[PDB]
């Protein structure tokens, strides 16, 4: 992005055997302003550094830098990655050096390792070292690793001949988790990009810009909630913004605070935020905020009220000092104590949610980066049917698929045979999907569906007012800054049994590139009978957070039939109170579906709240072709019958009934294929092409689900809809 | 701060609470402020524990510990009056009660100049229509809006080398303000506004007798107190409004409070139904006491027949507290109750008895001068040009609902929006907006308007009017 530095190069293998010598090309050294024996600073991952000496190489590429695996393990990188090389003109010689050998490289050998390994490596060589780096010194036909522990020039130093090396006997333990990134990849976390970009901006611009705080007046973030379903990667989100800016992470668990005794529970927080306060770039992650801070009626105990009050004091004690911010994980914001959610104290609140289809695709790609595939899987329709899952469930899916790939192998000699390469296939993922317990199920989610307007035709002027009522307010608001007043808040669909209304509603949000939520009717009945009408306010709050979004409601005649045989319900007035507080702006479009528009509470028909009423008739004879063209997918056929023979004579059938006809013809075709193949198995290529007879018994084995006496009520509504118009003006 | 005292251990709650009170012994002119005292002194039966009672008891003891010795002043931050237990806020002991509420459009405007007098705007925004909208917004959210505007001023600049090219001259646009508003959320939503709105009384035409008793009702209890006391009788406590469901949402009582420079608090219809269905009959005391404390305000009740429609399947829970606190109310405080109800037959019989609510003012259907005034109000605060006419509507709009005529104007205006979209299509296949509507732009909108009132409802309105019509005597 930034063109201020040409430091971004490509990691390549080196020619020279020296660990402190790296190679660069001749025309690129003058651009970087490097001398003959210049010492540079290499930055890799986990904000680590390594200091080496650049020498000119003729065979080195201009865009690439050559290094060996000693530098590559110190920089925590691999081949083909990108690093940054920085010239350092302020490097001084070393005073004191403390090093400790790693335990597995000194087993079997004893004695003074200074005079054998350390002395010929550091005499008249001018090798610069970094505290914490690992350098390998050969000798005695073995490979002995060495790690820098303590230097008197504490950032970095060059080993002078006058430098005393302290190498007393203590074997340190090699940590295998230190090599892999923990977890510095921007692309390591996926499936969140539409809000990951937002939260990356709100944690990126406070960092790196201390002088911009006087221009900003007041910093917008001080404490950021991370609410959503569990297992979506909030710990990985917190580690993702960790080490990408050079700030101290300092993960703090809520149970780790609640586990200690009283007084010690009072401790380890003000100590923790003062340990954050001594450093200028400082982040704090809190896990299980609700375990620390539940509701006030949930608090039955002296200690928890004390620690919530202490967290409140220790948060509002800081006021624009040393730019320190904090993030917290959250199940759902209703469980958090509402005294915390204030301004200047937990003001910025962001959602993560479940991953999308492409999001689960890229998350599966990320978790299959490190493992070998058999290159036979489709790997996208694996992610397509993962509905109601989560990233933890996806990790369980890939783990169970690799477990089934292990179960392909029998009880062998337990050496490395299939460890070289794995052969996990698609039916392994099918078996993992068979034993797949979801977590995001029993919870309505938000996504952008894949419809793209071409499944259903018809309604050619209803669709035009549908774009200029919903889509075109989002597109151009300058005409609303013209003569135009406020637009309609929402419409309602009434007509046949609404099996086409959901596909009629979902297509706008795909066309608008807006979000969508469908609050179903049985969920509304559960909200009425379960006395949970307060949660509709939080549903509207997540809808407002998901702006722009489409609010789909359905079967509002079902909630009115329980009282029609009073008028209003416990949820109808709550819905009205929520939508009355909705702004004219923010493009929060609502839409309702109703099979029986006569049994409707009349507190919705006035304009201002909800003005437009959309009548739809049955799909007519030309609409049969529009429904049948959508059966190119999900029942594929190429040429066996013209798809107009049923539409030529049938008077009225629903598109639900027509898809029932298509699915019953599918059932008959699959069944006759089964008695086509059992006889071939008895005697000892599916050929799934169907014929006209399956369509014949499908079109005769059917029933029109709609009723004619409701249709005449719909032309009663239509003859109400011929109105008191005038013939014309007299100018 | 209160949580400083709450954060310390048991026995140390006495520390850092009395210590300020003998620190105030040093300074004779001094004030004492406790932030977030709702956590300090909530309802005693709500708390589970004993240390909270210790803190409450020692705070009540140290309240009168300085009995006019150093003359110190105690102020506190309370989110709600019912959060404080009534024992602490008794009269004579920590009882002076004022409020803050939410700022109006002028208040939001002044908040905007306060928060923009330090920064450098790009001096092209209006900064007044922005504050006229954002209803239900705390000024802290206005500061966050200004911070997001400055963040967008950073954001529209690309990733530069961190030098004052944009930092020295912060450029903000009105579209930046609107998009920062779009990426924001209100927290003062679903609260009763106590500020007076303005419609400036010209938008309602006709009904001149109704204007005459409306100027009789609320214009002069405080404007002419001694002249009203010439006879000695009390002002009329309540007025009930009834008629067709047309042009009857709001703003008439807002106007009649706006000549008196009085506050306005409206009570929503489904708000009453929500409080009735949720078995919450205690917050009606809170909103009625807030309305009394917001004097000289005039109340407005909407759709009381909806409660009567719910009883239809005459008195119930929400009627009882309304009658109790309306009868338990002084004839002073300049408080008037206005009930809007389009179905007068199903109403409560104890409402219509005089002394409580007596003026059964009938609002008729809007006539020709009324719809000319409605089109003039549609011309008001909206861009419009000439060639428009109203003499076609002399028999086209014989009797219409006011909401019907406003949705006629809105649908014709959105047809002009549709022809602006057609002008965008014209610009599209080129590779004039014409914002004024057509001469007969209302012609297809004539088929977009049904007289939703039925004639038998007008008949029963006439029957209820002639039932309350009284005797004529002469000779
Ligand atoms: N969307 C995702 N992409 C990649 N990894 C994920 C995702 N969601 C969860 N994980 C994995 O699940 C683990 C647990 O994450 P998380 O649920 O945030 O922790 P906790 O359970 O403590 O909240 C992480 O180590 C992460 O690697
Ligand atoms: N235009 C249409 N008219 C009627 N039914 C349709 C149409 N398009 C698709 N369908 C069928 O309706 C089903 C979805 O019904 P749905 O909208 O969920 O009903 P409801 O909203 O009443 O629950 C799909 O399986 C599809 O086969
Ligand atoms: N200008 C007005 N302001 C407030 N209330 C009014 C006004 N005009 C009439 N009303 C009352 O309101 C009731 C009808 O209101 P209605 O028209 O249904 O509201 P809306 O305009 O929201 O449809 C009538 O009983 C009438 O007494």
């Amino acid at each position: 992005k930034q063109k201020n530095r040409p430091n971004r190069l490509i990691v390549d293998e080196a020619i020279n055997e020296d660990n402190s010598v790296v190679s660069l090309s001749q025309p690129k050294m003058d651009e970087l302003q490097l001398f003959r024996g210049d010492t540079v600073l290499l930055k890799g991952k986990k904000r680590r550094e390594a200091v080496c000496i650049v020498l000119s190489d003729d065979t080195c590429s201009d865009e690439k830098i050559r290094m060996n695996r000693v530098v590559r393990n110190n920089l925590r990188v691999r081949l083909g990655d990108v690093i940054s090389i920085q010239p350092c003109p302020d490097v001084k010689y070393g005073k004191r050096i403390h090093v400790l050998p790693i335990d597995d490289t000194v087993e079997g050998i004893t004695g003074n390792l200074f005079e054998v390994y350390l002395k010929p490596y550091f005499l008249e060589a001018y090798r610069p070292i970094r505290k914490g780096d690992i350098f390998l010194v050969h000798g005695g036909m073995r490979a002995v690793e060495f790690k820098v522990v303590e230097t008197d020039p504490s950032p970095y130093c060059i080993v002078a001949p006058d430098t005393v090396i302290h190498c007393e006997g203590e074997p340190i333990k090699r940590e295998d988790e230190e090599e892999s990134l923990n977890e510095v990849g921007y692309d390591d976390i996926g499936g969140c990009r539409k809000q990951l970009a937002q939260i990356k901006e709100m944690v990126e611009l406070p960092l790196r810009h201390p002088a911009l705080f006087k221009a900003i007046g007041v910093k917008p973030p001080r404490g950021i909630l991370l609410y959503g379903p569990p297992g979506t990667g909030k710990t990985l989100i917190a580690r993702a913004v960790a080490n990408e800016t050079g700030a101290f992470f300092f993960l703090i668990n809520g149970p780790e605070i609640m586990s200690k005794l009283a007084g010690e529970s009072e401790s380890n927080l003000r100590k923790a935020f003062e340990e954050a306060e001594k450093n200028a770039p400082a982040i704090i992650f809190i896990d299980e905020l609700d375990a620390i801070a539940p509701k006030r009626e949930k608090t039955h105990g002296e200690v928890e009220r004390r620690i919530v009050s202490q967290l409140l004091t220790l948060m509002d004690g800081l006021k624009q000092r040393a730019h320190v911010i904090v993030m917290a994980a959250t199940n759902r914001p209703n469980s958090i104590d509402p005294a915390l959610r204030r301004f200047g104290r937990f003001d910025r609140e962001v959602d993560i949610g479940i991953p999308d289809a492409t999001g689960r695709l890229e998350i599966l790609q990320i978790h299959t980066k490190n493992m070998k595939l058999a290159d036979d899987v489709d790997l996208e329709q694996v992610a397509n049917e993962t509905h109601g899952h989560v990233g933890a469930d996806l990790a369980a899916l890939c783990s169970e698929a690799a477990l089934q790939a292990i179960r392909k192998k029998m009880d062998l000699i337990d050496l490395a045979e299939v460890m070289n390469s794995l052969a996990v296939t698609m039916d392994d993922f099918r078996w993992a999907l068979s034993q797949s317990n979801p977590s995001a199920l029993r919870e309505t989610v938000v996504e952008v569906p894949q419809v793209t307007w071409e499944d259903i035709g018809g309604l050619e002027d209803v669709k035009r007012e549908l774009q200029e009522l919903v889509q075109y307010p989002v597109e151009h608001p300058d005409k609303f800054l013209k003569f135009g007043m406020t637009p309609s808040k929402g419409v309602l669909f009434y007509g046949p049994p609404g099996c086409g209304k959901t596909l009629l509603a979902k297509a706008i949000a795909n066309e608008c590139q807006a979000n969508f939520i469908s609050i179903k009717g049985p969920e509304l009945l559960t909200m009425w009978f379960g006395e949970s009408e307060a949660n509709v306010r939080e549903i509207f709050d997540k809808a407002r957070q998901a702006a722009p979004c489409v609010l789909f409601f359905d079967e509002l005649d079902s909630i009115a039939k329980a009282r029609g045989g009073g008028a209003a319900d416990r949820v109808i007035n709550q819905i009205l109170t929520e939508m009355d507080g909705m702004s004219t702006k923010k493009n929060v479009f609502i839409i309702g579906a109703t099979n029986r528009p006569d049994i409707i509470d009349p507190a919705i028909l006035r304009p201002g709240r909800l003005d437009q009423l959309i009548y739809i008739p049955l799909p007519d004879e030309k609409s049969r072709v529009a429904i049948l063209k959508a059966n190119l997918r999900k029942s594929p056929v190429a040429k066996d019958v013209d798809l107009e023979f049923l539409a030529k004579m049938t008077n009225g059938f629903s598109g639900a009934d027509l898809t029932e006809i298509c699915q019953r013809a599918c059932k008959l075709a699959i069944r006759e294929s089964i008695e086509s193949e059992i006889r071939r198995e008895r005697e000892r290529d599916p050929v799934p092409e169907i014929r006209r007879d399956h369509f014949e018994e499908a079109m005769r084995f059917a029933r029109r689900s709609v009723s004619d006496n409701d249709i005449r009520k719909y032309e009663m509504f239509a003859q109400t809809l011929q109105q008191s118009r005038g013939f014309g003006s007299f100018r």
